[PDB]
């Protein structure tokens, strides 16, 4: 470790400005490590300790930034013969520093006090990852301290905090999309022959196949006065009776094949961070349809897989495969890996997601407008999901997917409140909205 601090460990940067990197000091290990932005930049740094090793860039770029990736070996040898001080590489990420920070503040000023959870945002031509926050995050900068103490006593904190401020919730955990997965039974419908004037019961109330339980709308109310109401109607209101029944009309095989044709049931790629995989579920009967088209019984989405879900929709129906660094560098800046776009997969027809922008864009219109940028044309869906193992008297997840502008996409995002500020009347709009907005909002200027 001594030989390790004794040379200058590389730069983690986004937007041409330093996330991590290292000082020369006086100390036994030389070089300490710096995380000027701590906590905003921390599920995409990770730490550099010298007690707990490394995690997340740190951890993934760990040969390029401390210098012994084999694509530095020529400079090092360089290095030596000529007697400068060796230097490790550098890693440039994807990250936008305006849209990080907005997605942090916005968390942090969101819950009548910060929230817990995750923002995401994409560029959905590229897939490039323009934000990766997760909240509460930690000061890697505790992780770096060369004192043990100071380590040891932040280790203990991070691992007894019930809030758990190490996890990346953005791609590490898993979580009911509620809502929001109405895109993904509105999709398989559309796929099917389905169309946006398709009708679907506005009753309040409706049995679920073979089960005493019940599903309802928000909150025991019609959809509307008529016996039924077009999809789209039912769409842009998130009405749930309606969507059970569409789903259930769809059936199982549509649904999965829709779920896996968005990334759902395949394990993802690194980005180098490597991500939790969402899933559908295996929807073993018909009640569980129900409740599946709704995103309850056992969907499981990171924020990630649902920023990309609403990336893919404003990319005309095309993944792209989403990456966190957009080149590694040598210490003279010189180029060493340019990372590629490549497209993953084709989820829906161009025709298709022209149908769910216009779903999305006329979703946004029915939510609440607080954040709501002048002139500018956001498709979204919202989204409320109960958990745990007493769904009706937990606070809610508060969700909200979104693309801008509609017309021609520059961002997608996910926004995840977790547990919903803590309040049982949370919902996505009421949350997870504006926080969805603010993030566009850094991403258009
Ligand atoms: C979508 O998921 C749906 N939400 C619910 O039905 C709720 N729990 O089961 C999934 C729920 C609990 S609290 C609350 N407001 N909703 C619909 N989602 C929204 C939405 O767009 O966020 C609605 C406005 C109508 S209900």
């Amino acid at each position: 470790l001594l030989d390790e601090y004794s040379r200058q460990r590389g730069q983690i940067t986004a937007g041409g400005q330093l996330l991590a990197y290292s000082v020369a000091t006086d100390g036994r290990f030389r070089f300490l490590r710096v995380y000027p932005n701590p906590e905003v930049y921390a599920p995409v740094t990770g730490f550099y300790s010298l007690r707990y090793s490394s995690t997340a860039l740190e951890r993934a770029e760990d040969p390029i930034l401390n210098g012994s990736d084999r694509r530095l070996f020529g400079r090092r040898l360089a290095d030596f013969f000529t007697g400068r001080d060796p230097r490790g590489g550098n890693v440039d990420t994807t990250i936008n520093p305006r849209i990080q920070q907005a997605g942090w503040d916005a968390m942090q000023q969101g819950c009548y006090g910060p929230c817990k959870g995750a923002v995401v945002a994409l560029e959905p031509s590229t897939g490039k990852i323009l934000a990766l926050v997760s909240s509460p995050s930690y000061d890697p900068n505790l992780l770096a301290s060369h004192n043990p103490e100071v380590q040891a006593q932040a280790w203990q904190r991070l691992g007894d905090n019930p809030a758990s401020p190490l996890t990346n919730r953005a791609i590490s955990e898993t979580y009911p999309p509620g809502s929001t997965f109405k895109v993904i039974t509105t999709a398989a419908a559309l796929a099917a022959g389905a169309t946006e004037t398709e009708q679907l019961t506005a009753a309040p109330t409706i049995p679920l196949p073979g089960s005493t339980a019940q599903l309802e709308n928000y909150g025991g109310a019609p959809c509307g006065d008529e016996p039924t109401v077009s999809l789209r109607e039912a769409f842009v209101k998130s009405c749930n009776t309606a969507f059970v029944q569409l789903g259930i009309r769809t059936g199982a095989d549509a649904l999965r094949s829709m779920a896996r044709a968005f990334g759902l049931d395949s394990p993802p790629r690194p980005t180098p961070l490597q991500v939790a995989e969402s899933t559908v579920g295996p929807i073993p009967d018909s009640a569980a349809l129900g409740m599946t088209s709704i995103g309850q019984k056992d969907v499981a989405l990171t924020p990630l897989a649902n920023a990309e879900i609403a990336a893919t929709i404003a990319n005309g129906g095309i993944t792209m495969r989403p990456y966190l660094v957009g080149s590694l560098k040598g210490p003279d800046l010189a180029n060493i890996s340019t990372t590629v776009r490549y497209q993953q997969r084709r989820a829906v027809s161009p025709q298709v997601a022209a149908k769910l922008t216009e779903l999305m864009v006329g979703a946004e219109k029915v939510a609440q407008q607080k954040g709501a940028i002048p002139g500018v044309q956001i498709a979204s869906k919202t989204g409320t999901a109960e958990h745990g193992t007493d769904p009706r008297h937990t606070p809610p997840h508060a969700w909200y997917i979104a693309f801008a502008p509609a017309q021609a996409p520059k961002v997608a995002v996910a926004v995840l409140v977790e547990n919903g500020a803590d309040r049982l009347s949370a919902t996505g709009g009421a949350l997870a909205a504006p926080i969805g907005r603010a993030v566009i909002e850094a991403a258009l200027q």
